[PDB]
């Protein structure tokens, strides 16, 4: 029992983190086989990151302008190319710690683990969700760009995020590992802002099921609701719509607890309309929306990775 | 910016986890140099864990009664001994992945990372605090016993916790790595219960400083308080006393923010007396007490580990 914001073991990713330096700019890179991936804004100085022409900045660079450090061991760069917003640095040594991996792009609503890094050295690991507005509520300081987000499935690391920037509200934006930004953000200095967010409804429902599995039942009730009537209430409280696929995905958790999905929707309705009245759910006084149905099944059932 | 429940990178500990099997009992062990550490209740069956005489149970065992698996590679046990509530299994191979380590015992109020494991295979990583009542609010299923808690300081892993059992309220108890339980718990079947807990005051204050550093200031006020007058209020709300050493420890965070410690106490007072009035602090609607002053400095300043 218990329920925690739980990340994947980070060791497989720790063995890929390196430090990339170009001029006075130092950030983090990801070393898989004989390529180091990193943000292309590694080639920018302070005045460069205003309206940068990255193609122009890159043709002015040489292989020897890039220093890659894997621990205390220097990696010789033998090739470089730009792909969207990431740089690909060909090095003369393949990483012997390369795990089985994929480059995947995730959906808003999905979760992943983040291994925060500084100067190529891992600092901490935590769980994040992709917000509906394509930002993430991360924890990142200066120098963290290049840190990656990932999921692990058995032995295989699915890299889904590379960190680039902080937005003015303190939230974070970055790219998938092909260099394509999540959401309407660019790797330059503009007035870009997050734009409005919503609560991830299916995840809140998953977490209420997590609570029932763990013995919190005070918020249950005898009422039911229709999907349409629930969706009317969700829209009023800035929750995103619930679909029949969301209902289907919640099926196993429904069947394990004996609580129909639309019955749990009725509970969520009351919670939105009445608040929590001085009580808590899984140690929280807010409706938590950063656990997916998969996350709940994994933690309340117990799947490992090798 | 941002503030997350952040664990240490787990890779150094992943390389020490093994599976230990005795009869039909399978759990997790920690392999450092040529010793595997695990709970001594590995030698108990179902009827054994009622009023077990562990000395009697152990003398009946042989080296070959213990199967240790490190991945898909079997480890030959060449010696065994009991030390308090842990078993020490001497194996014929030293773990080549042994990090620099220490066995430390932590204080209630301190935090650590937990690498949850099943069948010797890591499942997830998260942050925990030692509660004042010496339990931990973990996330553990059957088979997790033997999982360890730890902190990392540069390159050195300080192991502080080995998981043993779940108590009836869903919280968890275990030992330090010398086999000595945290709190008044025993590795047998009794009606043992957690006993009353308190909120870790110095940690709440640290977290309010974390919030100010990150831009939440709504809870600040012009009032101050004396240490004695604050401690009168804390006792009424089941917070533990704040000492002059707590005030000293909060010094750097006070100086970084320009908010005197006793001024932040005045804010906490008002928060305890008035609630949070529909607002949140660092994304939480409760006063959070599982970050130490060290945790806040590490995350809001950015220290790594190698
Ligand atoms: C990612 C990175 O290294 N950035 C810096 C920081 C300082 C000098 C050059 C580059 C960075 C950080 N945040 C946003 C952007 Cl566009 C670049
Ligand atoms: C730690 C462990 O392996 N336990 C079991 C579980 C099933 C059979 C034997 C031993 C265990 C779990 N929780 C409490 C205690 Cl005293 C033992």
């Amino acid at each position: 029992s218990g329920f925690r914001k739980m990340a994947f073991p980070s060791g497989k990713v720790e063995g890929c983190m390196v430090q990339v330096t170009c001029g006075t700019t130092t950030l983090n890179g990801l070393w898989l086989d004989d390529v180091v991936y990193c943000p292309r804004h590694v080639i920018c100085t302070s005045e460069d990151m205003l309206n940068p022409n990255y193609e122009d900045l890159l043709i002015r660079k040489s292989n020897h302008n890039f220093l890659v450090q894997a621990g205390n061991v220097q990696l010789r760069v033998i090739g470089h190319s730009m792909q969207n917003c990431v740089l690909k640095l060909k090095v003369d040594t393949a990483n012997p710690k390369t795990p089985k991996y994929k480059f995947v792009r995730i959906q808003p609503g999905q979760t992943f683990s983040v291994l925060a890094c500084y100067n190529g050295s891992p600092s901490g690991v935590y769980q994040c969700a992709m917000r509906p507005n394509f930002t993430i509520k991360g924890s990142f300081l200066n120098g963290s760009c290049g840190s990656v987000g990932f999921n692990i499935d058995y032995d295989c690391v699915s890299f889904c995020y590379m960190h680039h920037m902080e937005l003015p509200t303190g939230v974070h934006a970055g790219t998938d590992l092909e260099g394509n930004f999540y959401g309407p953000f660019v790797d330059r200095q503009t007035a870009q802002a997050a734009g409005t967010d919503t609560t991830i409804t299916v995840n809140v429902l998953a977490w209420l099921y997590a609570a029932v599995i763990n013995g919190d039942r005070w918020f249950l009730n005898r009422f039911t609701t229709t999907l349409n009537d629930f969706n009317l209430v969700a829209m009023k409280y800035n929750y995103e719509p619930l679909t029949q696929d969301h209902v289907d995905i919640l099926g196993p958790l429904s069947a394990q607890t004996g609580i129909a999905v639309l019955d749990m929707c009725a509970s969520l309705k009351e919670l939105l309309q009445n608040g929590m009245n001085g009580r808590t759910i899984l140690g929280s006084a807010l409706l938590e929306d950063e656990f997916t149905p998969f996350d709940v099944v994994r933690q309340c059932s117990g799947v490992t990775f090798q």
